[PDB]
């Protein structure tokens, strides 16, 4: 199956492929074996005239400033972690960082945090229309990987050994042949 492998990597998984006008997708990053992994920068890409971005606890919308929803991963208090978030919403663009901060001591512990989710970000459908989420490379981050960064205890970029796989895409998935045939159009004239 699909996310049925044994590789390094960073993804985003939905909670569902399939939303209506005004209801919310949880969109969750999440890497996968990520050997002594210690923090985060990604870059990300949707229709900002086809979803709005929000918090997916409070479901208030996003400011270019908002911070993500804490996955499994760097919320563990010992080792400092801090967070920040920067966007250019008015381009559906959304910039995410959170990392450890207290590496001396992550390291001290013997047991680093390699797999399971980041960050999480809800997205309110406003059209009923295929769109895609993706990870997307940005000036910002000359060294990325496919719109992202990813550090180790160490302090140092992990810049082999992993791949980025983009989420798949939202709505429309048509492709059926089932039995809608009536002529019940409206509309106006006179």
């Amino acid at each position: 199956n699909l996310d049925m492998i044994k590789a390094s990597y960073i993804t985003m998984g939905y909670d569902k492929n399939a939303a209506e006008v005004g209801e919310i997708i949880k969109a969750t990053v999440k890497i996968n074996k990520i050997t002594n992994f210690s923090g985060y920068q990604v870059n990300i890409k949707y229709d900002p005239t086809v979803l709005q971005a929000v918090n997916p606890k409070t479901g208030v919308a996003y400011t270019n400033s908002s911070l993500p929803t804490s996955g499994e991963l760097l919320v563990s208090e010992d080792y400092g972690p801090i967070v920040q978030g920067v966007h250019k919403i008015s381009e559906g663009i959304l910039n995410l960082s959170r990392s450890y901060t207290a590496l001396e001591v992550y390291r001290a512990s013997e047991s680093p945090e390699e797999t399971g989710t980041l960050a999480v970000v809800g997205f309110k459908v406003l059209q009923k229309k295929a769109t895609t989420v993706v990870f997307e490379d940005s000036e910002t981050m000359p060294n990325g990987i496919t719109g992202t960064t990813l550090f180790n205890w160490y302090g140092n970029r992990i810049q082999s050994g992993y791949f980025v796989i983009q989420p798949g895409e939202i709505n429309s998935a048509p492709i059926a042949t089932a039995t809608p045939t009536t002529k019940p159009t409206a509309f106006a004239s006179t």
